[PDB]
């Protein structure tokens, strides 16, 4: 589990409309900033900072840590990218599960 969905559900006070909103916002931020996670893109540092906060906002605590370590020179941008992949994997799957639940 990359994402602590209990954290996000608490942020939402258990309301799935708010969970759905926040997940969609995170995916939007990821789409904006992830292309900058490349040492040859001058956005990279701002991207790591922004991802770090978005991550901690939604319960992707491991991603947040990886970003903090990258800022400390202890992790690569590749490590941030693969942590971001795991958080997106989780988030997309949670959204899918909600849809499946509504169906069955």
């Amino acid at each position: 589990g990359a994402v602590d969905f209990a954290y996000l559900e608490g942020f939402a006070a258990g309301d799935f409309a708010v969970v759905d909103e926040v997940l969609a916002l995170f995916r939007e931020q990821a789409a904006l900033w992830a292309p900058m996670l490349d040492p040859t893109h001058p956005g990279w540092k701002d991207a790591v900072h922004t991802v770090k906060g978005a991550a901690r906002g939604v319960g992707a605590f491991n991603l947040g840590e990886v970003c903090e370590r990258c800022e400390a020179g202890q992790e690569s941008l590749e490590g941030v990218r693969t942590a971001l992949d795991a958080a997106l994997l989780d988030i997309a799957a949670y959204a899918h599960e909600q849809a499946l639940r509504s169906l069955k």
